[PDB]
């Protein structure tokens, strides 16, 4: 079990890093995050945010994978589940705006466990 706040990924324009938390906005954006996976299997994944203004639709960058998830920015660190299987070695996780799914979106955190 470990996470990595956005003060330590990369903070792509238009993101920016704001309170430890990167800031999604149009298309380009990226917050992604450099790690391996101890093994080859599903792990919990979880994502965190606190943003005290409101967002969009959005898409999850999660193990290179990009799921179309929409919301707002809530100023409260909400968390959601997520279970996806990575593969052993370098991966790159993290949340980005898409063409067809685009929204301002503050990242407090990616979490990554051994579902349960």
């Amino acid at each position: 079990s470990w996470t990595y706040t956005a003060a330590s990924a990369s903070i792509t324009a238009p993101a920016q890093l704001v309170g430890n938390v990167g800031e999604l906005q149009g298309a380009g954006s990226a917050v992604i995050w450099n790690v391996d996976v101890p093994v080859t299997g599903e792990y919990r994944i979880n994502l965190t945010w606190s943003s005290p203004y409101s967002s969009k639709v959005n898409t999850l960058v999660m193990d290179g994978t990009a799921l179309s998830y929409a919301f707002a920015e809530a100023t409260v660190p909400v968390t959601y589940v997520q279970t996806k299987t990575l593969s052993a070695g370098n991966h790159s996780f993290g949340v980005r705006v898409g063409s067809s799914d685009w929204g301002y979106m503050n990242v407090h955190s990616l979490k990554l466990e051994l579902l349960g």
